[PDB]
Formats: C-alpha cells, sequence, structure tokens
C-alpha cells in the first residue's frame, strides 16, 4: 500500500477540487489521514471508505480533532453509493480499482471529482482523438465527462515508493455535452469498434458483429443500408475507429441505435 505522504500532493488535489462548507466529499480510502484532515477541514463533511481496519488509530485521532468525518469500513467496490449523500469525490485511488470504481463512480453521479491514478492510466483518460493513447478508455470518460490532468506526482511523493508516477485528474460530469441515447448500446458499441482500433469503423464493426448480437453477414447488410441513410455516416464509418472524435462516436452510434432499433 504505497500511502501518499507529500503535503504538497494532498494541497493540490484539494485547491482543484474548489471546496466549500456546502461541499460533501466522498475519499475513497483513509491511507494516513493526511488528506483525509485537509478534506475535513474544508468540507460539510467527509465520508472515507476504507478496507484496512488497521488503519483505525489514524481515524480515531482524526474525530477527536474533527466532528465531521464519517468512516465506513469495507469495499468501495461494494458499498452501495446511492445511499450516501456526497457531491465530490477526492482521493489517491487503489490503483487496481482505477477502471470499475471511475465509472461507478460517473454512474452515480457528482459535482466534481479528483482523483490519482497511475501516470499511464491517466494519459489514456484525457487522451486527445487521433493519438497513440486514445482508446475506448479515452471515449468511455470523456463522452460523460470534462477531464484533464491536474499534476504529474512522483514516486517520492509516497510511501513506499511506486514503480511509477501518478498523476491528478480533475474529472467534471457533463451529461448535455454529448447525449447518450443508450447507455447499454454504447457501452456494446464501444467495446466492438474499440477491439479493432486500427480498422475502420465498418470492418470493426464487422468482424465484432457477435459484441452487438448480430452475425457478421447480417451486419455487413445492416452496415450497407445504415451507410445509405446519409453522407456524414458513410464518411465516418469508412475512418479508422481511433481517428474519431468523441462526438462523432456518441452521434455515430446514437444513429446506429435508432436506426437498429426500426428492426
Amino acid at each position: 500500500q504505497c500511502f501518499l505522504i507529500d503535503k504538497n500532493f494532498v494541497n493540490k488535489a484539494v485547491e482543484s477540487a474548489n471546496l466549500t462548507k456546502d461541499d460533501v466529499v466522498l475519499e475513497i480510502g483513509l491511507g494516513k489521514g493526511i488528506l483525509t484532515e485537509e478534506l475535513a477541514k474544508n468540507a460539510k463533511k467527509v465520508y472515507v471508505i476504507e478496507i484496512d481496519k488497521s488503519l483505525e488509530p489514524y481515524a480515531n485521532k482524526l474525530k477527536e480533532l474533527y466532528n465531521n468525518i464519517e468512516i465506513i469500513w469495507g469495499d468501495a467496490l461494494k458499498v452501495d453509493l446511492n445511499k450516501l449523500d456526497f457531491n465530490k469525490v477526492v482521493a489517491n485511488l487503489p490503483y487496481q480499482i482505477s477502471s470499475p470504481i471511475t465509472f461507478k463512480l460517473i454512474k452515480r453521479g457528482f459535482d466534481l471529482a479528483v482523483l490519482m491514478y497511475q501516470y499511464e492510466f491517466a494519459k489514456r483518460m484525457v487522451a486527445a482523438a487521433g493519438t497513440k493513447d486514445y482508446g475506448r478508455l479515452s471515449v468511455a470518460v470523456q463522452s460523460r465527462a470534462d477531464v484533464e490532468i491536474v499534476a504529474k506526482v512522483p514516486p517520492s511523493a509516497f510511501y513506499p515508493k511506486p514503480k511509477v508516477y501518478s498523476a491528478i485528474v480533475k474529472i467534471k460530469p457533463n451529461k448535455g455535452k454529448y447525449h447518450i441515447e443508450n447507455e447499454n448500446f454504447f457501452d456494446d458499441f464501444l467495446r466492438a469498434i474499440f477491439q479493432h482500433r486500427n480498422k475502420s469503423v465498418r470492418k470493426a464493426l464487422i468482424d465484432s458483429s457477435k459484441e452487438l448480437n448480430y452475425n457478421k453477414d447480417e451486419m455487413k447488410k445492416i452496415l450497407e443500408d445504415f451507410l445509405n441513410t446519409n453522407s456524414e455516416i458513410k464518411n465516418l464509418i469508412n475512418e479508422k475507429v481511433f481517428k474519431l472524435s468523441v462526438k462523432d462516436i456518441v452521434n455515430l452510434s446514437n444513429e446506429f441505435y435508432r436506426f437498429l432499433q426500426n428492426r
């Protein structure tokens, strides 16, 4: 367990969270309680989900100094987040949970999150369309939130020292920006096309047709018909998957869903 030890990075994360005494913050992981303390000082209340009960002395000591901290002993991927009244999330995440926690939180909804990830994961999250790091994760996050790397975080900021850099990432959910017709279908669509990221969307969809529950022949014919609906679609589906913008992937998937819902 690599604890964040550098108060300067704590400070950067907290500043980016733009906290006031009307905000309620979820923190994933107690660590040494340095981040927890800064959250408690600045927010209305902080929930801390922590799995390691050996860390309780840190919690007990904090609760002597602050009346607005609630510890939840358990697994952040198991805890029902719907039952908690937070509007912001600020955390040094356990890195293994990076992906499922991010989507679980976005699904739940929040005003703003400021979260530490491993650097390579963060780069993928924020990657611009058509670049080497751009992939399914990039589109899955950016279609739902504005994201940016606030700062790189060196190993020396943690103890024990990790093998790689981390990055503080700010996430601001934005439902309106892209407008997804059907979440299940969009997820299926993203999975299908990014299984062949250097192929045209058309070819990726045919190869991965079973991900959308069509056979390859059905899909080929579907796509021929779909392509005939307007010229924009033709040009989109002929382009390489990884070269499409987030806007264009969302629009394309929306139009495709509607087209298929015609049976």
